């Protein structure tokens, strides 16, 4: 019942809002020497790990327009819920990004940690990089959220927050490691700096997409009906 | 004779060209932890110290549209030589900035070390900061280039390259420490990023100006004729 | 029957049209000393109080894209009627704003009383302010339009026009007190001055929204079915 | 000697700087009811009256690119001094306008009291109005600064600050009463709002001009040589 | 059957195409003295009169996004057919306008007879004028296309082409007499001159609309069910 | 003496001002049938014929930046006087164009009779046309203003106003017949419609130029020294 | 089943991707003398011939938003499949165009073989040309894909790849021979050069459209029901 | 005498005009296979060779703002004559480019043979390339125009037209081989395509400059006074 749909939508609004707030608010590279990298990288992972322990208990804790797209291709969600989530994540983001702005001194709140391709990196490589970052990440979630799979994986939250962290350990250097359009979106709107911005929807969309592909049919397929299950779209 | 005017103009073209090249090419903050600050800061000082040991022996080694302006108000140069120098420094800069570009890998040659005001800093403070940076700097040159003054100052080049370095030790954080329009100019032209750029002419112009003022009349005045000397403009 | 839907839509077109016309046409701050504030503030309240005595008898007299949104989240209207109303209010506004323009001398019809954030106020505070203005206002309407509640409230029209007036007594200083997108919209279109304009949809949308929330579930909830009632959307 | 030229230029820089600062800083219409009009109007007059008691003792205290133009046509100044003054007034203005900005809270420092034509007023009337404002004003200065004229005029400063004040008592309603390009210039540059801005150079330029005309030849002519005196331009 | 829907759509594409072609191609005011007015005015009427004798026999011969809107409010058409017609008229227009362009020498095919508000006329009057032009015109069609009405009206085509002509006899002076968005559209697209262009959709839309109103309910109402007939929208 | 230079400059300001005012104010094609052509064409001629009877008695009555250029190449004027005239004609124009604007109802004062190339005419032909128009015109003035030539030419004013008129009888159709940049300038500035505007400086500049050429050396040369006379530039 | 819909969509993504890649990657006119024409012309034909032998075995191998539109009017597809194909071809294109970019040296990958109208050709002729190119091409596919027709046509792939080739043999000179919006689209997006770009959707859309017309009803009609078959749209 | 200055200026106007006309009008690459290269390359050389046989007999036949700059640094011309030439070459160019336009069918007169950097070439290399092209070219002219040098060089015209041709044989591939700003200028103005245009002033300016350097002092110096000769600037 709606007491579920609208909860999940809010859990997705709050879960994304905090994600941006904490993640982004740690990324304000206030610390040059000790690579912000291990810092912001685990920040984003723990942030996600907590939100999944917390929210993944109600909505799924996608907090990522890429993952929500990845479950949609995945013939797991409804295009409705799948669009409610993206608007709730985008609103979450921007909101968590507004708050961070209101709480952090100017001198720190620069560009709000806006994802920006690395200097010599160009957009195609950038886009390549964001593809692999979302793919490994979307592949990790599909595999931890996948019931049939079980035994001893421990914690989905870590099993998934470390995926996000590995994403950044690598991709903060190539693209700042957005791998979440919401997250690239939010500070693109508040700073009005939409430069090389599309790299961040395409890259993770295609990544997410050809990640739910590389799992659902390629790696760990489905043992009943594929055409029958696609009826979830119609409801 | 012109064999002097045109030398000085070239010495100013080369002396500025290298200045940008070395200075800027060190500033490419390839090193986060060990503050680029002590690095790029002494880079700019040594760069200047060498150019002054080298070129200050022929033209004066201003390599700075602010200093050339400071000597002009200073009723020391001709508005001609004073304009030849600025166009030779701007051309020097851009040229030394073109070369650096051609020699440094993309991944390193980001924005070419473009002077950009610090995040929470606004333009007026920025402008304030650039004023004090050029003032202390233009004051140090006036006082080391000032013959009547003597005894034991040691080396003008250091006596002046440390001034530039103190400028950066402070002002790389507020404004990136341009304190040389040429230097802010050159990468503004190659990257086509003229944002908050005027802060860098005003700030150092006014600094230079009210620096040749704070010395020539205020601190260490002139003991003959002030109105008579101003005849240098007419030649 | 449509003889109701289309009436309400017109009542909403006229009711909004007059609202803008009277409200806005009083706000033309022709009177500096005696704060336009008590003036335009009661103007907007009486205007609303009359339109509600008048029109609230047929459509609801929302004359405010924020209130119409607030009843929609409120699971009280149909997304259809809810969109018919907003287009009828926007058309009402602009029309009532066109007329005012045609009747008032230039020297008076300046910017048509365009909502503009106060000088030192920034957009986030502005947005904050518009949130609280629509919240208290949308909360007052929900509570006066709420049947179960009764006894001795007197007049909904006043019980609601004073809410609008309190909105302005406060918010004309922070944001000009739009708290009605229609009202900010109309003179934004005729003067082509859409500056800081979004502050006026967001601010009151979120206000209206988290106002129908703070009442419907928080303060004075519903005693039957929440998931069942949401079937009104489907008709 | 330059000890005079450069003094006057500074006296004109400071005298204009304060003028903008005080004038403009009073005009921040912090007081609606009691017409800012008598307030800002005498502010600008006293400001001028003081600057003339003060500076008119050294440079002339034009603090107005219109008056400096008016003395130039007036075949009283050199095109050099006449251009030094305008750049010193424009720099004065902007500087006095920067300071005001740094000292006054946002909530007060709105548009910095930017001259803006009145609503129904159009640009030609506006331009007409600024013409008459500078004409009466430039006529009053010519007549108080005019030696041959004497007897009992009392104080030039008042004899001239009341002229400025009468200018505003009238023209703050039509154009905000710039009648000083410097003064319209300065907040046009800091707020980057050059709307209907030219109205403020033309209007007062033509006013000043056909004001030094209406006096020098029309009303109170010259009794020696007109063609001979014009040799002042050549020095 | 579609053999009707798609015919009408083509009849509307051709019928509009010729309308623009002939109408517009006569309006190329190649004749100053003999007012183009009687000329282009009857051109547009005959053009319409012929297209209605011709096409009004199959689709209705609206050849006017305003009339098609007028029948839609009129609860006579389907929103589908009503949108098919407008896209077929817009395509008709542009096509008939392309052809005219390809057949008429440059020296003649100026702006393609683009509707442009008259000089001193402003947009609101313009919009007023286009309202009355479409109203009288949409009122004439409703009344000639209205079966219950009969007896001796003679020819609908004239009974309707004279309406168009009276529209122009009047409105070519105020607005060029578009009274057909298609017709204002087509040369707005080929000449890329969309100036005061909206005046031509609004004006005739509102005219058409409050014209099908002034007839359907006001003047010559309906004697069965109004709410029941509105079921045509659903098919 | 200046009592001559400054007179001529004013005579050129007024003489141009009226020219635009009368000429342009007749050209407001209030009369379609009776070609505005004979009308505006003689208007411009008489206007010129009067201004030359009137002003050509003091300054030369060029009232045309093209003719003033034509006398300059003509080694007849000083580059100073030649620039004073153009700024006085441009100011004259705009002023005479402002006045016309203030005196003529909107409905008449459309685009202020802005010169605009004819529809099928392109810019090169246009430019060609304006060349021949200024050439025949500049040739007629050179030949009527040329003393050595005499006998029985009657009236220079007609001998020159008919030249202007023949210019228009022809060129109002190709280019509106500017053949006076001042005249194309003035309504280009007030209406802010600088379209195909350069056609009007080039075309008449080159015309004027290669017109003072086709006369001074080609047709009716000079019988003393050509290199010696060019000393007029130096004074 | 979807195992068909989604295959076809991919076959259309890959089939278009290669088409652009091979076609476009041959068209990089690396060879001036030997007309690129026979080269790129057969390249595009073989490319298509192979993709049809290959993919036309599963989806139809439209690889052309024009052909997919042509089958849609053709009442052969569903508007859904018809839109899935165009987004899959556009994505195919851009992707095949991205790859080509990543594999071909700069010096070769100029504008990516962007369709651009020929110099003296204008847009209407261009549009005319693209119409005939898509018409003959869409007519050839309709006739080879048309079962009832049979006997001895040999190979559809050639029977269709030669059609594409004849298209280019002709139209590379007039328009570069896009005749495939996907193909004009892809390098318009990567080079950001959308000049005269619409010529390439219109031209081939209208061509395709009035090509499925010239066959389905005109030349080789249908012998059962036309209105009944149109039920495919509803599924 | 001027009978020389003004001749040379015209000879430079015509000599440049034809140069553009013939050169450019041959370059209209109407012939793909037989490299336009040998064609346009000798076209530009012969064009120059003829203009030098023809005009180099009066003005020098620079027909190149780069060469005129090269003689200026060369302390051979006056900054006056040196600026007269550039404006006469730019006017020559554009004029010869206008004519070509008026004589050549559209289908041929594409972009007017606009210099455009080669695809993979970037601007710095481009600029590098244009430097070497003007250097070898400016070096060849200095050495053929250099009297002291003699004996048996044959024809300066060839001795110089082959230099231009070698310039193109090489540089039409890298930059289209402008090596004449006039020549890049002229079609940049008529086609309004100023893309990568500065590459063509810088590149050849610096080339010309450091070419008159590499000869005058480096390779074949001067045996009298260098400071004394520079007095030519003062006349
Ligand atoms: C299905 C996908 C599976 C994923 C697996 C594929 C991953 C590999 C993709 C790598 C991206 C290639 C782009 C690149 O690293 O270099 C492109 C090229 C660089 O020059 P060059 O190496 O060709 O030769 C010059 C050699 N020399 C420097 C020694 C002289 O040109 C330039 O402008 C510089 C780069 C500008 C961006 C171009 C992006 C191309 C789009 C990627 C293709 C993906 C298709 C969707
Ligand atoms: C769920 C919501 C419940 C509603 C209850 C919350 C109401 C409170 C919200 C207040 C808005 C905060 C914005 C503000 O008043 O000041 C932001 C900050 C000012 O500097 P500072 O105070 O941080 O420190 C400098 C201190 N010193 C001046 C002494 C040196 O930066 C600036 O640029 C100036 C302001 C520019 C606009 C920034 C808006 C932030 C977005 C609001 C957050 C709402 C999330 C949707
Ligand atoms: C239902 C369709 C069936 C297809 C069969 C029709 C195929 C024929 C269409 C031909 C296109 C006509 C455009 C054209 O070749 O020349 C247009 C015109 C050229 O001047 P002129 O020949 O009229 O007279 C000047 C004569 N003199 C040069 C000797 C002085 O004007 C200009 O600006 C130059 C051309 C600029 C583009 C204009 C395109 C017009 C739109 C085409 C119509 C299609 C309707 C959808």
């Amino acid at each position: 019942r709606s007491a579920s749909f609208w909860r999940a939508i809010f859990a997705e609004f709050f879960a994304t809002l905090f994600y941006v707030f904490f993640g982004l608010g740690a990324s304000l590279r206030w610390a040059p020497g000790p690579l912000h990298v291990l810092q912001v990288a685990l920040a984003f992972g723990l942030a996600l790990a907590t939100l999944v322990q917390a929210v993944g208990h109600i909505s799924g804790a996608h907090v990522n327009p890429a993952v929500t797209f990845a479950f949609l291709v995945g013939s797991q969600m409804s295009l409705l819920r799948a669009i409610c989530y993206v608007v709730a994540q985008l609103l979450g983001a921007v909101a968590g990004a507004a708050v961070l702005y209101s709480v952090t001194p100017p001198a720190v709140r620069g560009n709000l940690a806006l994802n920006t391709l690395h200097p010599g990196v160009s957009v195609g490589q950038a886009t390549i990089v964001e593809i692999f970052l979302t793919l490994q990440f979307v592949l990790c979630i599909f595999a931890t959220y996948d019931e049939r799979r079980n035994g001893r994986l421990g914690s989905v939250a870590l099993a998934v927050g470390f995926s996000l962290t590995l994403g950044h350990l690598f991709g903060m250097y190539y693209t700042g490691a957005g791998m979440n359009p919401a997250r690239s979106f939010a500070p693109a709107i508040l700073t009005r700096n939409f430069t090389n911005h599309w790299v961040y929807w395409v890259g993770p969309v295609i990544g997410a997409g050809l990640g739910s592909l590389l799992y659902d049919f390629l790696l760990f397929p489905r043992l009943k009906s594929v055409s029958e299950r696609l009826s979830i779209l119609k409801g």
